[PDB]
Parts: structure tokens; C-alpha cells; sequence
């Protein structure tokens, strides 16, 4: 281990888009935390950052039981490393895709309900997450999920983010974002698409559009019809919900307030 003020830093527990997350013991309050560690110089060289202080500003806005909680930032202006202490969500990611053990419909519904609550909250606070996927959804001791990894999240003003391009994990990126043609698209509808991909993963253990070849992956996202396998056989109302979330037209894609009242969600 190593010491950092009142914190004993221990094993690496995860690695998100940026930096690493360590288990950390706080000797002052005898409690464990999760600590994200970033190198300022390394982030600079990755650019070829004020983005980090934007992530911090966003996380300081958020207080919701289905979202991770930032508790402290340790940032010495004469040190390379920045440290963000979060509350520990001890059971870790809900799922890593691909997996041989998908969730049952009932368990998927439970976690999807948590995800809806977290996302509506984010969007109410004018945050788009932009990297919704099962490996970013952490299960707490209480059995509920918390949305994590705000490293590519964005704050907008007004009613929606007007994006000309976006950052995300390719398999979870909506078709409107993968065009080779200058455009503008809704930030919120991107998160919905990714929620759809995530729900599909929950019950099938794989993404609905996949290819090892990035160009074919993009092509499938934009132009391949959504298909469900023969097993596991899932309810028709769940197929309907996923089908509406993975509407390739963001203009007609189902929106969060409608997802919450969808019959699959409310049963
Ligand atoms: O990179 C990030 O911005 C980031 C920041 C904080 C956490 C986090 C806050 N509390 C936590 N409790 C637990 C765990 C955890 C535990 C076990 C296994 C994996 C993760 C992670 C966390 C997680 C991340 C990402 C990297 C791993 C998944 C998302």
C-alpha cells in the first residue's frame, strides 16, 4: 500500500476511460472508498486538461442513489497526480459483455429501473453521460446500481446538448453519431440508444450489433435490422421496448418519460 493524507491506497479495483481506480481506506473515519487516480502530464500527452475539472464540476452537482458520489478531490498544483475519492460501490460492475451468464428478465427489469432513475436525474441536471454500458453500472451493497465513469460526460444549457460529434464506446454509439456528414444531433437521445444496447446486453449477454471490424460495426449500427435470437425467449413487451430504444431515427426514438410508463417497466 501507500499513504496519501488520511488514505491508505491498496489494490487497483477498476480502470475506466481515464486513469485507474484503487481501493482506499480512510483512517480518520475507518471507511473504505474508491479512489480515481489521474496523471495530468499523461492526459496532456493523450491530447497530443480542463476536461478533468469539468468532470469534477459535474460530479459535485450529483446527489442521487443511482449515481456515484464524489466525496473529495485532492489536487496539489505542484504535483502530477490528481485524486478523486468516491463512495465505494462494493459489488462492482453489473456485467461485462460478452458474458455466458445474462440476467433474467426480472433482474434486468430491476436494474433497468435503477438505470432509468439515474439517467432521468442526470438529464434533469443537464448532464449527458455518453458512456452508458453494463460495465459502467456498479452494484452496491443494497443490490441497486449506480451509474459511474463520468470521464466523457457533458453539461449542456437549455433543453438538450447540440452535438456535432461525440465520444463513446463504439458498440453503444447511436447511428446518428456515426455519419460521415456534418450534422447536429441530440445528446439525450444518445443516452437512450445506449440504454437500449445496455438492456439488450442485460438479457442476451451480447450487444445487438457487433463486429471485430470497426467499419462493419459502424455500418451495422446504421443499417442492420435489430434481431432477437430464438433463445432466450423474451416477452413481447420487452422486445417492443428495446425496439423503440433502438429506433435508428433519433426523431422517433422513445424518450425517457415514456420509457418509465412502458408496460414492461411498470409490471
Ligand atoms: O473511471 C472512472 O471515472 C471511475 C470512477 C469511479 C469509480 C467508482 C466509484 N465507486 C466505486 N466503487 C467500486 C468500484 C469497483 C469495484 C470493483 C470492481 C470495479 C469497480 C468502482 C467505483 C469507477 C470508475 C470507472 C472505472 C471502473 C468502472 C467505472
Amino acid at each position: 500500500s501507500m499513504q496519501l493524507n488520511q488514505y491508505t491506497l491498496k489494490d487497483e479495483i477498476g480502470k475506466g476511460s481515464y486513469g485507474v481506480v484503487k481501493l482506499a481506506y480512510n483512517e480518520n473515519d475507518n471507511t473504505y472508498y474508491a479512489m480515481k487516480v489521474l496523471s495530468k502530464k499523461k492526459l496532456i500527452r493523450q491530447a497530443g486538461i480542463e476536461q478533468v475539472y469539468q468532470e469534477i464540476a459535474i460530479l459535485k452537482k450529483l446527489d442521487h442513489p443511482n449515481v456515484v458520489k464524489l466525496v473529495e478531490v485532492l489536487d496539489d498544483p505542484n504535483e502530477d497526480h490528481l485524486y478523486m475519492v468516491f463512495e465505494l460501490v462494493n459489488q462492482g460492475p453489473v456485467m461485462e459483455v460478452p458474458t455466458l451468464k445474462p440476467l433474467s428478465e426480472d433482474q434486468a427489469r430491476f436494474y433497468f429501473q435503477d438505470l432509468i432513475k439515474g439517467i432521468e436525474y442526470l438529464h434533469y441536471q443537464k448532464i449527458i453521460h455518453r458512456d452508458i454500458k453494463p460495465s459502467n453500472l456498479l452494484v452496491g451493497e443494497d443490490g441497486h446500481i449506480k451509474i459511474a465513469d463520468f470521464g466523457v460526460s457533458n453539461e449542456f444549457k437549455g433543453s438538450d446538448a447540440l452535438l456535432s460529434n461525440t465520444v463513446g464506446t463504439p458498440a453503444f454509439m447511436a447511428p446518428e453519431s456515426l455519419s460521415e456528414t456534418r450534422k447536429i444531433f441530440s445528446g439525450k437521445a444518445l443516452d437512450v440508444w445506449a440504454m437500449g444496447v445496455t438492456l439488450y446486453c442485460f438479457v442476451f449477454g451480447q450487444c445487438p450489433f457487433m463486429d471485430e471490424r470497426i467499419m462493419c460495426l459502424h455500418s451495422k449500427i446504421k443499417s442492420q435490422a435489430l434481431e432477437f435470437p430464438d433463445q432466450p425467449d423474451i416477452a413481447e413487451d420487452l422486445k417492443d421496448l428495446i425496439t423503440r430504444m433502438l429506433d435508428k431515427n433519433p426523431e422517433s426514438r422513445i424518450v425517457v418519460p415514456e420509457i418509465k410508463l412502458h408496460p414492461w417497466v411498470t409490471r
